[PDB]
């Protein structure tokens, strides 16, 4: 019943700061302009540990399948080839990518009906909100 919360099929409905945090992630010009258009689909599912978190959009399709606090290989939307650790902290998902001697954190929380995800890059945070589909 860890993640219950989350799961299901969830759709983009508002985004704030993403050019910003692609550009401080160091994404260029025309992957920032494509991918800033995409509303993706984020369909989350648990099976046992595994816990399965697909991204479908126009813009690049990606999946992960993870087992809380235990690191994996992950190629992002933007071609990153990172190693990733995802845990639970107080209900929160915290994904954290580290590639190239850097690093960037993701939090996924629900709040009332939607699910908020928190994009962080240094001093720069984007909010990406998602409804049920
Ligand atoms: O709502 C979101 N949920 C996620 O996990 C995001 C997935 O996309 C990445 C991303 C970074 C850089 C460039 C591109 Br293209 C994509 O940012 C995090 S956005």
């Amino acid at each position: 019943h860890m993640c219950d919360a989350f799961v299901g099929t969830w759709k983009l409905v508002s985004s704030e700061n993403f050019d910003d945090y692609m550009k401080e992630v160091g994404v260029g010009f025309a992957t920032r302009k494509v991918a800033g258009m995409a509303k993706p689909n984020m369909i989350i599912s648990v099976n046992g540990d595994v816990i399965t978190i697909k991204s479908e959009s126009t813009f690049k399709n990606t999946e992960i399948s993870f087992i809380l606090g235990q690191e994996f290989d992950e190629v992002t939307a933007d071609d990153r080839k990172v190693k990733s650790t995802i845990t639970l902290d107080g209900g929160v998902l915290v994904h954290v990518q580290k590639w190239d001697g850097k690093s960037t954190t993701i939090k996924r929380k629900r709040e009332d009906d939607k699910l908020v995800v928190e994009c962080v890059m240094k001093g720069v945070t984007s909010t990406r909100v998602y409804e049920r589909a």
